[PDB]
Order: structure tokens, then C-alpha cells, then sequence
């Protein structure tokens, strides 16, 4: 149960590691689900992130069977390392 999304997260991490992504988390709450990406840099444009997020959300929905009425969004954070506080770059609104 705790590991429901782990394999999926690991797959996405491995796919986007070359783009500075260091962690991926499927974060579910009452009103929606977000895929939370953490990068070690600020190089990705919004348009680039938006494409990565859109594909990951499509994949999430198909893989876990999330109905069309389940809002899903995505977040890109910049966290350089464990010595540095998180800064959020983009939040794509639950669609
Ligand atoms: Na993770």
C-alpha cells in the first residue's frame, strides 16, 4: 500500500535524471493528486516541464486507472542539495 506508486516514481526519475530531476513523488490528497518533481537546477523552461508533466499524468491515469473527474496536477521544485531550502518553480493546476 505504502509502495503503490514507487515503481512508477522510479521509472519517471530514471527517465528524467538527465534533465536535473532528482526525485519524483505521487502526492495524493482529498481533492486531487499531484506529481511532485524536484530538480537540482533551474534550467528547465515552463514549456519543457509542462510537456514532462502532461506525459507523466497521462501515464499515471492509464496505469492506475484514475477516472477523468480525478484532478491531477504537477509541481517542479528546485532543491540544490540537503544544505539548501526548496524553491518552487512551477505549479501546474489540477486538470
Ligand atoms: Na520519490
Amino acid at each position: 500500500d505504502s509502495d503503490r506508486f514507487t515503481a512508477f516514481e522510479e521509472e519517471l526519475l530514471a527517465r528524467y535524471a538527465d534533465k536535473g530531476i532528482r526525485s519524483v513523488d505521487v502526492a495524493a490528497y482529498a481533492k486531487g493528486i499531484d506529481i511532485v518533481f524536484v530538480a537540482a537546477d533551474r534550467k528547465m523552461t515552463r514549456a519543457e516541464f509542462s510537456a514532462i508533466a502532461s506525459r507523466s499524468i497521462r501515464e499515471l491515469k492509464e496505469r492506475f486507472g484514475f477516472d477523468k473527474d480525478v484532478p491531477i496536477g504537477a509541481v517542479l521544485d528546485y532543491k540544490k542539495d540537503a544544505a539548501t531550502d526548496t524553491r518552487t518553480r512551477f505549479v501546474l493546476k489540477l486538470r
